[PDB]
């Protein structure tokens, strides 16, 4: 046998798999159990951790898949089924995935810790964009990456009940972190250099564990790609997250919260997703039914709230947006979109489009965004509109709030890298007019290029090994450098610029239009 | 003995004037006319009456006594202000207008511009050195008549309801000036079918509210408004907010020792006429720039409704109407109220004092339409820059008063039958004695469009001289003919927004009066403060 794939953890002994990349083996070790499964009884409660195992458990493949709605917009297209399942679903999902390299290392190696994104809906750790072999090798840190519930079965909350209490998919992801801690040495990393990176929804997962005390221990640095806490999407309140619940429940069959959660634990997990989207309060793009909610434990206010009243002394973050992060939501409900045409719209399907994207708000609202977002010399020109309204969806949910949160941050004791990555893959399967599409930074994070298999260019593949170099340099040491990356700071709002050009400094995210949805959409919506 | 030309017979009378000499040629004039029985004692606040016939000769020879009104004190003796403030005795008895004619009297009729001037309908007088007549008529062969209308309290104190104090009187005493044209311009050889009023600044504004009344839109045929318009935040009133401003004028000045409305107008009828002027500028709400006490009233009856709503319901085929704006509305204002301005200094504003400044400048609204104008106007890669501060400042002031309202008049008559032509003016003269921040500052277009620069007793540069006669051709163009062409000037139309810039350089086309912050006034603004 051989001796570097197999490990003894806490729990029991693990057989891992020895993996080739153009560097060298790497030792991977997939499907590790983490909390026992949730199923049955346990439904919608907090993880509970792993007992201990007799035998070896083989961890030489990934585990199945959390339960999830599958997308079906454009069947075959590799640009959706990229991230689509690509394991069985179950409810029997909650593992996590140990690379390292190989030989395993003998003295405490970094370790970086990867929460996928999906809009709290959907996502997993074994997708092929989040194959870890590539930044084992190349920069010898260790990689983890966990599995956590989604959907309803993650998210699904009657505040105050304790049958369903919510957010227990957050705690599925602590939970991992605390294996972490105990069990990552034993890997050869170091339980004193955890560096959180995520992308959406991971992201947003980052800093909600930025935010929440009992997350704050498990971690030393984060990474937030394309995503945020404080968002309008990733947080939902208690009264909205019970009427979302309760609904649920009506359009499965079901009827006092006891009885309520005892019916729904009933029911096949397929039908619970099979009604998922239909309990959102209005048409929309960008909105999901069940995301973490605000009640006072896990989060006791709103991310807004927390991160302005925060000391983030000795805290090193590493936040960033794509180019065009609006283009990828506008084709499932924006009317006069999709992949296939320009998706050259008219006013009338933009003003349509600005309450889809911006939905729930009042009408002086949207007029509002309609004010800033229209060009009054050309009111009218489809080209444009279609940009403006991408410029809307992205804005509102990403760019503002990325930008909010590293404003305040840096304001507050942090030392912040921003960066805006702007290169379009050459093979990128999306028309050209959605750009840089939300999501087409992280093969090249992951250093996918380097796959012979694949068709990147010589170049990219260098610009992977750079995106590589400067991740792995921040996991180490809080600092990407080492043409130079300034920090992020409120005045200056400095970033830099991530293609196959060298690094470029600039000022600003969106300043002008996030000074809109920052500063003063809250004050106009309070009155 | 006499000569044939200065003397003319109108209705009322006869009447002696003078021959006046101007660097090409003579011009004959008649200044000083009577139009109205002198609105003395009994007939303060009241309508103006039309002057009795009289026998004798009426020697119109020089300019009248100006409508008594504030006089300036900012900056005592300085050029940049005197040159607005009265140049006559300050009297009641100011109802007067004046014709200037060529010399000889045209052969056959000759169109006729009719000037309305400027003051914020607290100041003015026709008699200023800037409303010269005489430059225009040798130049382009047109007649030209202005008025004397009254202004501050006597003629625009609104007690609305009541027949002491009417309100919009001053807007009645231009009118009557527009019907004796129609009835005695052909004694001077000028056309009263083709008359073309053109006023700036308040001016301006009064020219529309004449196109949005009936009885007046009979008395002329072409309009030119220049910085200004009737449905800016400044040039109308309410009803209840005129009478509080009278009520407290009223009360300022012992009156009564409200109530009765009669007893009320005839205890202000006892006052100085000074004692109403010291005290007109405490009725004001609060602490501003851009904002007159006593202004036209929406009371419907001169103004059946708000300008804004008559001009988005009228029918306007058949008009044509030439608008524009100077490059910086806002920067003359500023020194008047908003805090860290100064034409002794750079007016270098701290990010406090344009915050401060903001109020000052959109006063009246709630704190949320003032975070909507910080929105906008802050530019938040350089939140605190000075320079930009102060030219943001200015630019709020501007457009909020000028620039925006021009452009939304511009817009809903073309897109309603009538044919618009837009410019800016961004010369700079080389005379101005305003600081170099102001920029092109308002008002000081007005010395081109007269011709002031071809006075030999005054020093511009020869290019300023081609550069006047040019726009007097323009202005004269467009009297005639409802265009300004014979380089060529465009027609503004609500979606190509073409306008020209007015410099030294030859026509120009451009696009959008402020179209990004004209939409925020125009557009977003007004349905804010309904919610
Ligand atoms: C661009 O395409 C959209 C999407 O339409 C779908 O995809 C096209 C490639 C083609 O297969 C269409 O027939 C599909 O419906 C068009 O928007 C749709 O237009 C039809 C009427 O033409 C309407 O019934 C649908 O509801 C529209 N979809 C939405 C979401 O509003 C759009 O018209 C195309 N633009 C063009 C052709 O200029
Ligand atoms: C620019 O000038 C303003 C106006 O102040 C007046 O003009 C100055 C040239 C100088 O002669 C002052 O003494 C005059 O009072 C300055 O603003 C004033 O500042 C003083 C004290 O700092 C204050 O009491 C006044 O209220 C201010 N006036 C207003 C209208 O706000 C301003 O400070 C000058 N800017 C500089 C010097 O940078
Ligand atoms: C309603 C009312 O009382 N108005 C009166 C008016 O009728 C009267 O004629 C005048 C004094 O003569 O005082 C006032
Ligand atoms: C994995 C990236 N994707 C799919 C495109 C998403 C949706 N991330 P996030 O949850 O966006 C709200
Ligand atoms: C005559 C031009 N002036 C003086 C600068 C004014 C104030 N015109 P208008 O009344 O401006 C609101």
């Amino acid at each position: 046998e051989d001796a570097e794939l197999l490990v003894t953890v806490r729990g029991g002994r693990l057989r891992g798999i020895r993996l080739k990349t153009p560097g060298g083996p790497v030792s991977a070790f997939l499907g590790i159990p983490f909390a026992e499964p949730p199923m049955g009884p346990r439904r919608f409660l907090p993880p509970e951790p792993k007992q201990p195992w007799s035998g070896v458990v083989d961890a030489t493949t990934f585990q199945s898949v959390c339960y999830q709605y599958v997308d079906t917009l454009y069947p075959g297209f590799e640009g959706t089924e990229m991230w689509n399942p690509n394991r069985e679903l179950s409810e029997d999902c909650l593992y996590l995935n140990v690379w390292t390299p190989y030989p395993r290392p003998t003295s405490p190696t970094p370790v970086l810790v990867w929460i996928y994104g999906g809009g709290f809906y959907s996502g997993a750790s074994s997708l092929d964009v989040y194959d870890g072999r590539f930044l084992v090798q190349a920069e010898r840190t260790v990689l983890v990456s966990m599995n956590y519930r989604v959907g309803a079965f993650g998210f699904l909350a009657l505040p105050g009940s304790r049958e369903a209490p919510g957010n227990v998919g957050l705690l599925d992801q602590r939970l991992a972190l605390q294996w972490v801690q105990e069990n990552v040495a034993a890997f050869g990393g170091d339980p004193t250099s955890v560096t959180l990176f995520g992308e959406s929804a991971g992201a947003a997962s980052v800093g909600m564990h930025l935010l929440s005390p009992p997350s704050r221990g498990l971690f030393h640095r984060a990474v937030l790609q394309s995503g945020a806490p404080n968002g309008p999407w990733a947080t939902v309140g208690m009264g909205e997250a019970r009427r979302r619940a309760t609904q649920l429940a009506h359009l499965v069959g079901c009827p006092n919260d006891t009885e309520l959660v005892a019916c729904l634990r009933t029911r096949p997990a397929q039908v619970l997703v099979n009604h998922e989207w239909h309990v959102l309060p209005q048409e929309s793009v960008f909105r999901f039914s069940f995301v973490p909610v605000v009640d006072g434990d896990f989060l006791s206010d709103t991310p807004e709230a927390l991160i302005n009243a925060g000391d983030f002394h000795g805290l090193q973050v590493l936040v960033g947006v794509v180019k065009d992060e609006g283009s990828y939501f506008l084709v499932y409900g924006a009317p006069g979109f999709s992949k296939d045409n320009e998706s050259l719209i008219s006013r009338a399907e933009f003003l349509a489009g600005v309450r889809v994207g911006v939905p729930q708000v009042s009408d002086l609202a949207a007029e509002a965004v309609v004010l800033h977002y229209t060009d009054w010399l050309h009111p009218e020109d489809p080209a444009r509109l279609r940009e403006a309204l991408s410029d809307v969806v992205g804005d509102h949910n990403v760019v503002c709030p990325v930008a909010q949160l590293a404003g305040r941050l840096a304001a507050q004791g942090a030392r912040v890298y921003a960066y805006v990555f702007e290169h379009r893959a050459s093979t990128l399967s999306w028309p050209l007019w959605m750009g840089v599409p939300h999501g087409y930074e992280i093969e090249f994070i992951f250093g996918i290029p380097l796959d012979p298999s694949r068709n990147y260019t010589a170049e990219e593949k260098i610009f992977a090994q750079r995106l590589m170099r400067y991740w792995a340099n921040f996991a180490r040491t809080g600092d990407p450098n080492e043409p130079q990356w300034p920090p992020y700071t409120a005045g200056a709002q400095q970033y830099v610029s991530l293609d196959l050009r060298p690094l470029e400094v600039r000022r600003g995210l969106r300043a002008q239009a996030c000074a809109f949805w920052n500063r003063f959409l809250p004050k106009l919506l309070s009155a």
